[PDB]
C-alpha cells in the first residue's frame, strides 16, 4: 500500500488517507 | 515511509497519520 496524490493509480484502489506535508493523500492498494 | 500502529518503530520519526479500518495511524519515515 502507498500513499499517493493525487489519486491510486494503475489499477490500485483507495482504502483510506494520509496527512503528510499538510496535504491529504489517499491510502492505495 | 509507513502507516503504523500505533507507533513509529526504531529509529523512524512521526511526520502525520493515516486513517484506514477506523483507526488512525502514524505515518512514519
Amino acid at each position: 500500500c502507498y500513499c499517493r496524490i493525487p489519486a491510486c493509480i494503475a489499477g490500485e484502489r483507495r482504502y483510506x488517507t494520509c496527512i503528510y506535508q499538510g496535504r491529504l493523500w489517499a491510502f492505495c492498494c
